[PDB]
C-alpha cells in the first residue's frame, strides 16, 4: 500500500467533506497563482491571462473522470511544455495493471463526490498516493493544459495536476525527461538507446518491451537550440517527446514489413511518410491487418516502418518493470 504524500488522507477527507456537505479545498496545492507557476507562468506573466481555477462540476452538468477507458488518446497537450510527462501518461495507458495502480479508477464526479481525486506515483524509491482538489486551470471554459480528446473527461487533467503538485507548480512541468515520468509511474527503470548506435535486434527489443507492458517513448534531437518543438516538413517535431505505442509486422504486397507505431502528446501533428494514417502502404497490406492497425485518425498517432523510424528518430527510452 502507497504511503500518504504529505500525509494527507483521500478517503478520509472525503468522508470528512462528503459528511460536511463541502467539497475538498488543497491546501497543500490550492487554485492560487503560486501553483500555476513562478515565471512564464508567474503572478504577472501575461500567459496567465484570462485563466481561472475551476472544478469540472462547475464547467459541465455530467463531467467524467473516465470516458471509454483511460486511454492515450485522453492525453492531448495544452498550454504547457511537458510533453515528456504526456508521453509517459499515453505509454502508461498501455499497461493495464499499472494504469490502474496510477489512475485509481471508479473515483467519480457523481456518487461519492467530494471535490477529491487521488493518485498513485512512485516518488524517490516508494509508491506515494497523491491528492489533489479538482479545481483546474481553465481558459475561455476549456482546460489549459492537457485535456482528453473527450471534453467532458478530466481523469488525465487532474493526474497533471497531480504531478503539477508534486513539483510545486504547472510551470515546474515545463521541460523534462520522458524517462522520469515513466519511472514515476512504474518504479522501473529507464534504459536510453542512441538510435545511431543502436542493437541489430532494437526492433525486437521493442517487440519484447512493448509485449511485457514497459513504457516506450522516443524523440528526435535538437541541436539547433530554439527548434524546440520545430515541425519538420514530414510532420515529426523535434525535442518533442512521443509515446511508442506498437510495433508489429506486416504482411504488405506479399511481403513482411517491420512498424512501430507512436504517438504526438499533442494528440495531432502526425508523420506524413510511409505508413502515415491515408499513405497508399496501407492499400497493399492485408486486409484484416490494415483494418486491425490502420486508423485514419488526426489523434497524433501512426505507423512508421522501422526504417523511417531509424532514420528520423535520435532516441528511444524503455522503461521495463
Ligand atoms: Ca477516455
Ligand atoms: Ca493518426
Amino acid at each position: 500500500n502507497a504511503i500518504k504524500y504529505l500525509g494527507q488522507d483521500y478517503e478520509q477527507l472525503r468522508v470528512r467533506c462528503l459528511q460536511s456537505g463541502t467539497l475538498f479545498r488543497d491546501e497543500a496545492f490550492p487554485p492560487v497563482p503560486q501553483s500555476l507557476g513562478y515565471k512564464d507562468l508567474g503572478p504577472n506573466s501575461s500567459k496567465t491571462y484570462g485563466i481561472k481555477w475551476k472544478r469540472p462540476t462547475e464547467l459541465l452538468s455530467n463531467p467524467q473522470f473516465i470516458v471509454d477507458g483511460a486511454t492515450r488518446t485522453d492525453i492531448c497537450q495544452g498550454a504547457l511544455g511537458d510533453c515528456w510527462l504526456l508521453a509517459a501518461i499515453a505509454s502508461l495507458t498501455l499497461n493495464d495493471t499499472l494504469l490502474h495502480r496510477v489512475v485509481p479508477h471508479g473515483q467519480s464526479f457523481q456518487n461519492g463526490y467530494a471535490g477529491i481525486f487521488h493518485f498513485q506515483l512512485w516518488q524517490f524509491g516508494e509508491w506515494v498516493d497523491v491528492v489533489v482538489d479538482d479545481l483546474l486551470p481553465i481558459k475561455d471554459g476549456k482546460l489549459v493544459f492537457v485535456h482528453s480528446a473527450e471534453g467532458n473527461e478530466f481523469w488525465s487533467a487532474l493526474l497533471e495536476k497531480a504531478y503539477a503538485k508534486v513539483n510545486g507548480s504547472y510551470e515546474a512541468l515545463s521541460g523534462g525527461s520522458t524517462s522520469e515520468a515513466f519511472e514515476d509511474f512504474t518504479g522501473g527503470v529507464t534504459e536510453w538507446y542512441e538510435l545511431r548506435k543502436a542493437p541489430s535486434d532494437l526492433y525486437q527489443i521493442i517487440l519484447k518491451a512493448l509485449e511485457r507492458g514497459s513504457l516506450l517513448g522516443c524523440s528526435i534531437d535538437i541541436s539547433s537550440v530554439l527548434d524546440m518543438e520545430a515541425i519538420t516538413f514530414k510532420k515529426l517535431v523535434k525535442g518533442h517527446a512521443y509515446s511508442v505505442t506498437g510495433a508489429k509486422q506486416v504482411n504488405y504486397r506479399g511481403q513482411v514489413v517491420s512498424l512501430i507505431r507512436m504517438r504526438n502528446p499533442w494528440g495531432e501533428v502526425e508523420w506524413t511518410g510511409a505508413w502515415s494514417d491515408s499513405s497508399s502502404e496501407w492499400n497493399n497490406v492485408d486486409p484484416y491487418e490494415r483494418d486491425q492497425l490502420r486508423v485514419k485518425m488526426e489523434d497524433g498517432e501512426f505507423w512508421m516502418s522501422f526504417r523511417d523510424f531509424m532514420r528520423e528518430f535520435t532516441r528511444l527510452e524503455i522503461c521495463n518493470l
